[PDB]
């Protein structure tokens, strides 16, 4: 089975401050959603992430990641991620999950 | 079967004005292509969209969507989408279609 | 089998100057990696590219491509690609490869 | 999808006389069932037949066929088939259907 | 994944007497093996049975079944089965297991 | 891909004498065909054999095998096989080949 979805992170005011894991980045924020597959897999599927909606402040550098932390048979943790003075007004991440 | 392609939307001068479906957005334009699978499916495939070419005006906010309206067994309607004063000089959307 | 990976291109100082293949573009640079599938295919798989990390200079236009040159049963050549005065500080391309 | 089933033809007293299509065979009888897949295919699946229950008269030659006439996306016509003076007391045909 | 194997039941002297579950059959014997898939499934696969070696006494009726009791994600119970005065000197059952 | 076919061995007069590989069998004959897949595989497929047509002399013991020697990506050697005084007038072996 193959499943797909869409993660609307929205404004980064609702995103949480998280502690940087890259020493050259600070003020790292992150909308980290925790997804559950409608129809579970029993072996962890391969997941691809895609950014398909961006609304970023022009006066300041575009800093975004569509981050993919982990993948289990039941679901996956992924996030919209930005850092420093960059301002995200909108970020969506559509994704896919395939067996093997 | 799995099929893939690429939608080159180009300059947004050729994109059409379309009526906003989000009340906080205006001047919504859209290059909405209508794709047909080379080898048809008989059940609608799962489609993922990806943005893989961006050329956007720096003086004004990055506003883009790789929108996916609908998916049939024969094809799918999807679009490059921008709004307000944002200026897109170039947007490509490469995509994939898998069975299930 | 389905395989996935991630290409971190990094700063465009390490990207090479390459000769433009589009007459309206100049100063075309490119981090062109050459990937090898862990478990080979015997027929060329369908590959999708996705941009999942961008860090671009705000004072100058966003110009990027996640380019996909060729796909063999053994691997594929793809690249982060920018042109003119645009400055990329960071670009990642996560990808997927499926049979057929 | 893959589907399987089982056709119990039973005693050949209930099998019909049918006209021989092989000139070296006569008294050709046949229990010809007409199967319908639970979950339809949209392209005709590959079907394999197997004989998995035989109960044949010892005094006379073993003459049986697990015949596979046709395969559609909706189902298939197949039959237990015997000829001449052979006496079948019992014949089952378990089968399988796979996509492609 | 698809797995296959082969069950050599051998002479029916080693087959066990089992109590008939069909009132018109007696002296029912059965070589009932209990198979384990090399690489487990997590949903029960579709299994087909095939008889591919028979060595039966000519003086007495051919009575055999390639019986398929149950199928789990881990394996399946199946058997060579004969009844009454029939004498099996040799019966093999080759089988296949496919996902879905 | 999945492929299927059918091997009609016919009368055992055309079958060759071959040297027994089982010390308890003699006068071993064999119609050993050498099959080639229409659309090659690049890894050896799993093959199942099935006997689906038998026409055997009643006065003498039923001795048959649907033998499967080897499987390559290009095809497979399999055979109708009988031994001792058994007389086969007709044996067909329908088969299937699936990827993995
Ligand atoms: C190019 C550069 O290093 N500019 C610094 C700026 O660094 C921040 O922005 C750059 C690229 O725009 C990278 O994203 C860095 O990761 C990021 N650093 C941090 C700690 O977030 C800052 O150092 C800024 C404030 O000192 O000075 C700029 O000139
Ligand atoms: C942050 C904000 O609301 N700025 C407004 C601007 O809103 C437009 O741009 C923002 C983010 O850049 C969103 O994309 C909105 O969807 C968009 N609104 C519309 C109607 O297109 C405009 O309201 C602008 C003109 O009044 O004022 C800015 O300050
Ligand atoms: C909109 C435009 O053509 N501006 C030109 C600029 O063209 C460059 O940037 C645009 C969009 O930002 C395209 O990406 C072009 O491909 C790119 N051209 C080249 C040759 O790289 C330059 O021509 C610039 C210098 O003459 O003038 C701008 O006004
Ligand atoms: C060996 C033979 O031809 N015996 C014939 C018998 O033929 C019948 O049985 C054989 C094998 O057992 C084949 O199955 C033939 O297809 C079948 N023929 C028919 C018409 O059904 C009969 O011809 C029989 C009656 O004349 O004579 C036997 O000796
Ligand atoms: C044709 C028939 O019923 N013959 C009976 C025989 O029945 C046995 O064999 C037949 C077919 O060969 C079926 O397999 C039956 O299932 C089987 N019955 C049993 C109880 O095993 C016996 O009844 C036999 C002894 O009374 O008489 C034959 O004539
Ligand atoms: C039951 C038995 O061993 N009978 C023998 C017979 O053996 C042949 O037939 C049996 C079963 O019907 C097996 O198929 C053996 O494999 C087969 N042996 C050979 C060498 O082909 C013969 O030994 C026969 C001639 O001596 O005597 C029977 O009683
Ligand atoms: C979902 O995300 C949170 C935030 O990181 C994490 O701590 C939690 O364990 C996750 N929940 C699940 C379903 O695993
Ligand atoms: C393709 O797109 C247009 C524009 O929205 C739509 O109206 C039309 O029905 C579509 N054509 C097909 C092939 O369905
Ligand atoms: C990898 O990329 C380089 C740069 O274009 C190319 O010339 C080379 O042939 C490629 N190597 C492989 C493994 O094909
Ligand atoms: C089923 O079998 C009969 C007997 O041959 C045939 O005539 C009929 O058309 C079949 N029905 C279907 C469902 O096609
Ligand atoms: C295998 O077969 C025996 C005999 O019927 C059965 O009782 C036993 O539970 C089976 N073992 C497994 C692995 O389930
Ligand atoms: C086919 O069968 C013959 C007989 O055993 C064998 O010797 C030969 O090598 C086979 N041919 C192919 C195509 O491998």
């Amino acid at each position: 089975r193959v499943q797909s979805g869409k993660i609307n992170c929205g404004d980064d005011a609702g995103w949480a401050k998280v502690p940087s894991d890259d020493p050259g980045r600070d003020n790292t924020r992150e909308l980290a959603k925790n997804i559950t597959f409608a129809s579970p897999y029993c072996r962890p599927p391969v997941v691809l992430l895609s950014i398909t909606q961006l609304d970023v402040e022009q006066s300041q550098n575009l800093r975004v990641i569509a981050r993919l932390y982990s993948v289990s048979p039941t679901g996956f943790k992924a996030s919209c991620y930005t850092w420093h003075n960059t301002k995200v007004y909108s970020m969506s991440i559509s994704w896919i999950s395939i067996e093997n």
